[PDB]
Parts: structure tokens; sequence; C-alpha cells
């Protein structure tokens, strides 16, 4: 239910893919504490939310993404339609998480 990021080919054709619906995009790195604390309930929210996309990108593994993206902040999530960013925070807020998913679906 997660889809892992591994090339901005994959990225992209992740946007693509998802057609109308929200995808939500989790910038970790593996010397991110706060992002171990939430990784379990990013999947769980992938399990429970079965019509909004969800992307893992490690930022050492898809460094071009990153940047691109302009992440700064360790976790970062970034919620997109159609191609376009339409929110984004960052921080391993749970419930903050879940309730922009609600927001933006």
């Amino acid at each position: 239910m997660v889809k892992q990021i591994e090339s901005k080919t994959a990225f992209q054709e992740a946007l693509d893919a998802a057609g109308d619906k929200l995808v939500v995009v989790d910038f970790s790195a593996t010397w991110c504490g706060p992002c171990k604390m939430i990784k379990p309930f990013f999947h769980s929210l992938s399990e429970k939310y079965s019509n909004v996309i969800f992307l893992e990108v490690d930022v050492d593994d898809c460094q071009d993404v990153a940047s691109e993206c302009e992440v700064k902040s360790m976790p970062t999530f970034q919620f997109f339609k159609k191609g376009q960013k339409v929110g984004e925070f960052s921080g391993a807020n749970k419930e903050k998480l879940e309730a922009t998913i609600n927001e933006l679906v």
C-alpha cells in the first residue's frame, strides 16, 4: 500500500497514474528519528485510505526529487492532485497528517 519510489522517473509516473486521487508523499531519511516514529502510522493510513495514493521517498536515494520538491524538514509530507502541490508540512505529527488527508481528499 505504500509506493516505494527509487527514481524521478518513478515519482513522475506515480503522480500521473494517480489520476484524480490525492497523493501523499513522505520524504524521509534513515538518520531521522521522528521519521521512524511515524513510519508505521503512515503505512496504517495507506491501508485505511485505500483510495488515496501514498509514496515514500528517501531523500538520499532520490536526491533530484528531494531537491526539486524543495524539501527542508525531515520528515516532510507533501500533497498532490493532478501533479500540482496542494499542501505541505513538516514534522512527524500524526493527527495533522490524517487531518490534512481528510481536508484534501
